[PDB]
Order: C-alpha cells, then sequence, then structure tokens
C-alpha cells in the first residue's frame, strides 16, 4: 500500500522534529537561564523540521503539519483521502515523540515541583509539550498568531513547491522551510516553537493527558486547547488564498 | 500585463521580510532584554529578505530594495519604467507589513507607556516599525551608515547578479542576500535591521503617522525621515562604480 | 592499500571535530560565562563535523563515528573488517585532537585549580575532553541519552545516504550531519557536545589519563567511562531497525 | 593585464572582509556588553569571508589571506609572481578597510577614553582593528595559536579545492571556508576574529599606525605586531605537509 508507506514516513517525520523540537524546550524550562534562552529553542525546532523533511521528503513529501496537509488537498494538488491518513500518522508520532521527551527528562519534569506535576505555573511542565496562553497571549490575542503565522508558512511552503517555478533539487526545500519555522517563532510572540502545527500541539497534548498532568491540560486557559488546530487551519486556507492572488494565478 | 504580476510579486515579497523583520524588534523592544538581543534581530531580517527573495525571486527578480532597483536601472540592465512600480510595490507592501505586526502586538505596543503611543524615549514604540537616531548616530554620522552599508549591499548584489559569472542555481542566491543583511546590521551601528532598505523605513514609518503615533514621526531627529531614503540611494550609486571599477568593469 | 588511506582520512576527519569541538569546550570551561554558553559549543562541535566531512568524505565516506561504522557493517553495506580498522583509526585522531586542545590551553588548563589537574568538580578541567555523569545525568539517566541520541543520529544518516533516494551532490551531505550534532546536542541534556561519539569521547578520555590526570578518570562516577562507548553502539542498532521499519524496507 | 585584475579582486574581497568583520569588533568594543558578545564577532568574520569570496571568485580565485596564497604557491599550483602582488593587493584593501570602520565610529572611538586614542587596556580601541596578547595570549602560547589555526585553515582549504576531489559548484566553497573561520575562532582563544590572516592582521594595524595611535602599536607586548604574520606563515607549510600526507598524496 502506498498509502501506508506515505503515514509511515509522515508518523517518523514528525517523531524527530517534536522529539527534538521538545527536548529543546525541556532544557531551557527545566534548567530555568541556564541552557539558553528562545534563540535555541527557536534555532533546534527550525532545524529539526529541515532534518525531519530530509527523512521522509522522498517518501511522504515531508507535510509533517496538518495545516499544510490541508493547503495541498485544498489546492487540489493532493487526494482529500491523505488529509485524515496524514493528520492521524502526524499526530501519532508526536505523541510518540512527546513520549521520548518525557522519557529523557522524567526525573528532572517530576522534580520541577518536588513530586508533582503542574500544568501551568512558575513550576510548570505542562508547558515543554504544549501551548498555553501567557499574560498578553491569550484566546483573543494568541488567536491571530496562529492565523497569520500558518499563513505565511503556508505563502513560504506554496513558493518552492509549485511547479511553475524552477525545479529547487533535493537540499534546498528543507533549509528553507526549516528557515520559515525558525523566523517564525523569532517573529511571532510565541516561545514554545514551531506553534504553526496542529500535529505538534495536539499530540504532545494528549500524551501530557495520559501522563499524569491529568485532565486540566484540557479545561485550561478557557479551553485553549482547540485554538492551535482551528486556528492554524484557517491560516492554511488564507495562506493559500493570499498566494493564489498574488503570485499562484499568474503564472501560466 | 507582465508589469503587473511582478509588482505583485514585489508587494508581496516586501510584506515578508518587514513582517517577520518587525515583528522580531517588537519582541525585543516590547520584552525589554527578555526575548534576546540585537543577534536575532539581524537574524529575523537577514533570514526574511531569503525567504522573501525565494517567494518572488521567479517572478520579479526579487530586488526588495529601492536602493537595488534604482542599480539595476543605473546599469541598464532594467527598463526605468520599473523603477516607480517597483517603488510604490516596495513601498506598498512595508507599509501592509506593519499593520500586520500592529495588529500582532496591538496591545503590548499600547500597555507599554499605559495607554499613549510615544514615539522616542525609554517607553518608544515607534522605534519597531521605523529607524530614529541614536546618541552616536545623529544625522551626520547615521547619513554615513546608510551610505556604506548600502554600497557593501549593491556590490554584493551585483557579484551574484553580473551574468558574466558562473549562473548561480535557485536557491544560492537568496542565502547569499540574507547573509549580507545580517552581516551589515552586525556591522553597522544600527540595531533595528536592514536599514538599507528606503522602502524598509519608509513604508512602516507612514504607517505609525497613521497609526496613532501623530506626525511626531516625520518632524523629529532634525528632519531625520528623509536620510534612510536619500543615502541609500547615493549608496546604490556608489556601490555600482565601485564594483564596475574593480570587477564589473573588467570581464570581458 | 585502499584500507589504508580510508583510515588516514578518518583518522584526519576525526582529529578536525574533535579538536574544533574541544577547543571550545576548554573556552567556556576556562572562561567561566564569559566566551559564551553552550550553543557556542553545539554550533562548534556541529559545524566542526561539517568541515570534517567535506575533508574526508571523497575518501573513507566520512564516518568519524563508530556508531556510525557500526551502522553501515550491520547493514551489510560495507565489509567487518572496516569495522576494526575505522574504529581505531577514528580513536587514534581523538587522541591527536585531545592533545591540540591540551597544548593550546596548556596553561590556563594547569593553572584552573592553581597548579594541580583536577578531573571533576567545580574547578574540574577533565570535562573539556571527555563526559562525565552530571547531577541528573547519571549512569541510569544517561544511557539513554545516549541510546536516544545516537539512534536519532543513525536515522538522519541512514536517510542521506539510502542508495534508493536522491543522489545529494557533494556539500548538502555534511551540513545535514553536522545540523544532526547540533540538534541533537541542544536537545539532549549534555553540555559537552556530539555524545554519540565513541571515538569523541573514549580517544580524549584515554588521552587525560596520561597527560597527568591520573586514573581517576576511569574510576569514576561509579565506572562511567565504558557508557558512552556501549550506549551509542546499542543506538545504533536501534536507530537501524527503526528507519528499516518505516522507510528503508519500502524502498523497492 | 590579468594579474592586475586579480589584484584589483582581492584587493576588494579583503575590503569586504575586514571592514564587516572590524566593524561587528567595534560594536561589541565600544558597547561593553550591549551589543552581543564573541559569537556575533566570529559569526560577522566568518560570514564576511563568504561573501567576499563570492564577490572576488570568479576572478582571482578568492584568497584574500596571504597564508593560504602561500600554500598555493608552495603546492606549485600558482606562480610565485602572485604571492607579492596578492599580498599587496591583500594588505592594500584591509588598509582600506580599517578605513571605513574607522569613519563610522569616529566619534564613538575618540570618546573611549575622553579625546585620547589608547592603544592597550581597559579603555583601549586599537584591539578593535588589529590583535594583542591577552592575559593567556602572550608571545610564547599566541603563537601556537597561529601556527595550529592556519594549519587547520589550509587543510579544509586544501580539502574542497584539490583538482582530485568532486567538482564542487559555485556556493559551496565560500560557505565552508567561512565556516572554517567560524569554528577556528570559536575554537581559538582569540577573541578578535580572522586571527589566521596575516593581511586583516598587518593591514589595519598599519591604519593605527598612522590613525593617531602613534607607534606605540608597533612597539607594544614585545614586539608582537610580526607574530600573526610569521606564525601564519609557518602554518600554512605545516598545513600543506599535514593534508598531503594524509590525504593529498594518495589521491591518484
Amino acid at each position: 500500500y502506498r498509502l501506508l508507506r506515505q503515514a509511515l514516513a509522515e508518523c517518523l517525520g514528525t517523531l524527530i522534529l517534536v522529539m527534538f523540537g521538545c527536548g529543546s524546550v525541556a532544557q531551557v524550562v527545566l534548567s530555568r537561564g541556564t541552557h539558553g534562552g528562545f534563540l535555541t529553542i527557536n534555532l533546534a525546532f527550525g532545524f529539526a523540521v529541515t532534518l525531519a523533511i530530509l527523512v521522509a521528503g522522498q517518501v511522504s513529501g515531508a507535510h509533517l503539519n496538518p495545516a499544510v496537509t490541508f493547503a495541498m488537498c485544498f489546492l487540489a494538488r493532493e487526494p482529500w483521502i491523505k488529509l485524515p491518513i496524514y493528520t492521524l500518522a502526524q499526530t501519532l508520532g508526536a505523541f510518540l515523540g512527546a513520549g521520548i521527551v518525557f522519557g529523557l527528562y522524567y526525573d528532572a519534569i517530576w522534580a520541577f515541583a518536588g513530586n508533582e506535576l503542574v500544568v501551568s505555573g512558575p513550576n510548570g511542565t505542562a508547558g515543554i509539550f504544549a501551548t498555553y496562553p501567557s499574560g498578553h497571549l491569550d484566546m483573543v490575542n494568541g488567536f491571530f498568531d496562529q492565523f497569520i503565522g500558518t499563513a505565511a508558512l503556508i505563502v513560504c511552503v506554496l513558493a518552492i513547491v509549485d511547479p511553475y517555478n524552477n525545479p529547487v533539487p533535493r537540499g534546498l526545500e528543507a533549509f528553507t522551510v526549516g528557515l520559515v519555522v525558525l523566523v517564525i517563532g523569532t517573529s511571532m510572540g510565541f516561545n514554545s516553537g514551531f506553534a504553526v502545527n496542529p500535529a505538534r500541539d495536539f499530540g504532545p497534548r494528549l500524551f501530557t493527558a495520559l501522563a499524569g498532568w491529568g485532565s486540566e491540560v484540557f479545561t485550561t486557559g478557557q479551553n485553549w486547547w482547540w485554538v492551535p488546530i482551528v486556528s492554524p487551519l484557517l491560516g492554511s486556507i488564507g495562506g493559500v488564498f493570499v498566494y493564489q492572488l498574488m503570485i499562484g494565478c499568474h503564472l501560466e
């Protein structure tokens, strides 16, 4: 089955970027102001996308993003049957990647607040895997951060993918997408990294619910859990319209 | 219309680098010494140029700089009709990119000084979008910073563009220009990023005048607003003469 | 002898990355919080692998890692006779590279604790060349760090090496492997750099035993010296199985 | 004259890297602990070499280093007549590049110690352009830093240049050399950047003698001025022998 081989590549690809991305976030969170800052978090997340694409690019096209997968299906470039398979394959692997990060820092995570698992607060460890609203990053303000961030990601992704452009060889397509992830994190008000990925958010968040953080990861921040899922999906639609209206529709 | 399609690519390209570049500047300015320093500002601005060129390189040549556009027209490589169209397309998109950054940090910008918009000072938010003279960066000292900075940018741009050189494939022409932007910011005494772009300066500055900062953005620093426009234009002329006298005129 | 020429390339390649990698570690350790942090250590180690591969890639394939060499021999891609020759050639050169770093910082290393050589502690200089357990990086916790780290390295290495993929040209195979080394150090809880290399660990550690640190470098941390040797070897086996089960076995 | 065109490319190439490299050093020195650290100095110097090579690579081969030029002449790859012409062309342009940096920071340099120019000390500004011995970087210790640093630079340069290797296309030869410069600065105990270049050292040092710092720049540190000239020259000879004995002589 061709679809099965593409799904396994998406599972391994999302496993690489989540394990590498959330692993660097664990170092900064657990070692408060000692192992680096936000620059290392975005550099690790940005470079992890480059490595993840190179691993699974030749098999499944290296989407590693349900918002990106939704964009190609919306543009009639890929069949709609690939969307549920890729999304489950992208979510399963971010769940697995979060488990590896949990195993790596099992003692440090459990010792952050003594012998308890705290979701949000000063000694909060659930923010390593998922994203939670900040002081100026509430639901209203944070919703537009994912919308604009994902729209910019889709525009840059479609620029290097459109067949009407030059056939960029292998290698100069993961560094570019990895550059977009690094710049988006540095530009937007998100300090977790790769916030424009619904699978990178819901996957590890679902793991934290079963890891021992309880159901509070889904009923906190005025039910914020669905925002990093719906908002990037809307941004993919907006990013597609922006690219098509400006560049896409004029390439005869 | 071919010129219309090239103008739309220049508008989207300047939108990407301004929104990404000024977004990182907003993080450092609003979060004083928390989200990074000048290294992240120049890295984001330098990488944003790489992404912006890759998006619009195959359509309009990816100038994204009125000084760069003036250089090609001066060297008789492009028609003079493209200069007013590209400049307006480069300015419109830096205006739009500044509006997106304003929407992203609307609450944080307005809360920097309580409920007021301050142009310059300790709690100054107008410096996120435009550039203003510093203690050692006055009109006399700052004028030569744009002249030398733009001249070095034009020399590096003409080196990878001259047809007498090797036909560099797609991909190794945005990273190089993006490298020049990053090095120029690190070398020159500008902490805003990409100061050698007249569109990146006048565009967001014009937005701040209508955003709520008043007309003080145009009548401050002994009328500094015209310096980051005329000085890079003179640097493009000087950079063209430097490259032609040393390398350009000797390529038979 | 073809095998002799490949061994000499492996010796020089491991010499470059060890001398460059451990040299940056010496700057941070000796200049406590002055010459940079962990970001510079991983950047130097990651970029040193890129330079080392480019130097010896065209001769011996640029393994520079006994775990990587074990993976290719396990996958029947290289003869088993190359494993003992490459491992000795990789160990000899990390021993030589450590001697160069020792000569560079001979006065600073000896003056860290007055006129004595201390293996572990506050004024510990043996950690520049080798790796020692930390507070949360004991034998049990540190063993899985090398296992997961090396498994991720093998998966990324096999992705760009498998003949069934695109023939990536020279240049886009050292930056990718160098990216993996940089990301692994930023993700995993190791602050020394390139901890997934048995030769980079045992080589300089053997040098410190004869340099003047005594035999305490081999009988400290509950005999930790063998962990960064056996654990990456097991990770190479696990990394091979992960890549083959997900991607490798499905490429007809 | 072919030699005249190659000399003009070497003059412009050394002008780019010196002006960009020393400009970042001026920011860190004048703004004490505000504009960055040693990481930005090595990143700017490393990336400046990449830009300088791309500008003058197609004309003069982009040596930009008398030690590198001496290596090719020693290996009988280039005529010996090119050595005096390239060295003068490399020195003239580092002298010019230092003058541009002086003009950029004329007020800040003169105001470091009031209205005086101090060569060495706390308020020392002559270290921006040239290199001076540190506490642990005296003549005996600093001599071996240039020897090992230049030997590693020559080995990496000869690896990507030898015709027996793959014909690396344009673009993947300036980033590699620029990587070597960045790693060498991070590894070695030099905080100025690109210390393995005799032209980058003597050029700006000669400018400081006539700029107003007096003749003390040549009679300080027990006559240290000749060390960053002779020592890299010896390192080029050692680096050539290392590469030839290990890799060079075995490529039939």
